[PDB]
């Protein structure tokens, strides 16, 4: 199901760039939430737009704040004593019928959800906010012109194969979807890995939102998705090494990943989903979370 | 397990070619360790095997035309549907688990033993007078190594064969973690053990590595995923363990014939308590890797 709040950020638009104006509702445990996590780090963002972290622990009523459901890092809603995400979209629209997704990106002014689909927040990131960051803050800019048309292509099977891929496998009720969605899956990994052999970068040599929109699947990979969404045919840190370098260069050099980087939300959530795993025991391994350099 | 009888000349069960018979799932470790040593020993003309299905049902462990499985196989002798059954037709009022391995006895119909550990002792002399010379030298608990032998099956049994089961089926946080770490502390301890070596004990095979074996060609495949036990893999955390077990496994034929990856996973995966989407994943890729 597709996300429906889709508004930008524009001079002169419903949405005008503004500092202390916008906020961003997001899991640590959620990797499109996480995207835009990393790249509001990587503009330098963090003083211009806030973050509030709900709890991992996925509930009947969907995403609860960390007031609702305690976890480390989780947190309150400042505003609006909000207990669910939910609440935020029914205060944005008592009849909206969508699903209560993270992330939200939301304006505090009018209320309302501006942008709840992470490829549009992240490339929104790139160039609203550019008159309030300093001049190298400014000119990054992970979706440009010039890559565009290369960026759209790797992203298109990255997202249907990998970024969903591992849901479609992980969430898959019988053998012949689970086997339908593993096997793609492994063959674009093979296929990144050829991609990535010798090189820092998916596109163009340089930090694109491709290597952004990779990384929140293949971070997540090793520590949940090998066991828990059955992702296991070979994993990265043995059976990637191209891939593997990529992953550790981005996650150990650029604080930006890293620092956005929870394990123990990642870990929480997937392993209480009790329609997989009943017992919500969360393993103790992989040790470690990701290999260093 | 509960029947505890032994094969000895003069006993209740002589020692007899065509007499005794071993009914076992694949999937199942300890049943496992008594096909190994029946090969090992050469004793697949003397005792026979029946080899039950893989997907353990309401009812225990269902024969193969009960419950189809490439491999599995109907009961030859009482059209048994399930392993109760014979339980049942030894002793109506057993009240114990209706477990494999199971040693038959066809003459008497009865459970000669159900313990892994002493069905793999009385193979290893108690059907000697059957065999070629080289068959009948092997003996994978001898005197001289005996004590070494028990000293390390005793904390593989309790933290390594047992462990992964704890692990695996610990309905608490603490209970899986207490039962996890000392797992993989042992498998630290017997990679320093193995470092080196080809075999546990004494430089040569003995029970002591059938014991282990039969856990660790799971470990990768199922125990990982399945029971959680995912710290480190075998080929990738242990590498002395790792070049033990593939030397096991392609050097002799008695571990690789009775290794089925695919009752193997299918019995574990199919456990609705643990895994109630039922689905068995496709990997590792492969079950185990080359030398
Ligand atoms: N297309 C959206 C997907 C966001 C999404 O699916 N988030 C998940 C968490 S990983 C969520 O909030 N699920 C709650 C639900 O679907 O009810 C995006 O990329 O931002
Ligand atoms: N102590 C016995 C254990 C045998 C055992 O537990 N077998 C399992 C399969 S791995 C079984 O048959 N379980 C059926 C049950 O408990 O009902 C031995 O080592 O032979």
């Amino acid at each position: 199901k597709a996300s429906t709040f889709r508004r930008f950020i524009e001079k002169g638009g419903e949405f005008e760039p503004e500092k202390g104006r916008y906020h961003l509702y997001v899991a640590y445990s959620c990797p499109w939430a996480t995207r835009t996590l990393i790249v509001r780090k990587i503009k330098g963002l963090e003083e211009i737009v806030g973050v509030t972290i709900v709890s991992p622990l996925f509930s009947a009523h969907g995403w609860p704040f960390g007031d609702v459901s305690p976890f480390p890092g989780a947190e309150a809603d400042p505003f609006y004593n909000a207990q669910y995400v939910r609440d935020l979209y029914l205060r944005a629209d008592p009849k909206y019928e969508g699903r209560f997704t993270v992330p939200v990106l939301w304006d505090k002014k009018t209320e309302t959800v501006v942008n709840n689909e992470s490829s549009e927040i992240i490339r929104i990131f790139n160039t609203a906010f550019n008159e309030f960051l300093p001049a190298d803050k400014a000119a990054i800019h992970l979706y440009p012109e010039a890559l565009k048309s290369e960026i759209d292509e790797i992203n298109e099977w990255v997202y249907d194969t990998v970024n969903n891929g591992v849901y479609k496998a992980g969430f898959a009720t019988t053998q012949q979807a689970y086997e339908a969605a593993v096997i793609p899956l492994f063959e674009s990994l093979d296929r990144l890995e050829k991609i990535l052999t010798g090189k820092d970068y998916l596109v163009g040599d340089q930090l694109t939102e491709a290597d952004v929109r990779l990384f929140v699947t293949i971070i997540r990979f090793d520590p949940a998705y090998v066991g828990h969404f059955k992702c296991n045919l070979r994993t990265i840190r043995d059976g990637y090494p191209a891939i593997h370098l990529w992953l550790r260069k981005l996650y150990w050099n650029n604080s930006a990943f890293s620092e956005t980087c929870k394990f123990d939300h990642i870990k929480a959530s997937y392993y209480a989903q009790k329609n997989v795993n009943p017992t919500l025991v969360v393993p103790l391994g992989p040790i470690p979370n990701i290999l260093p350099l």
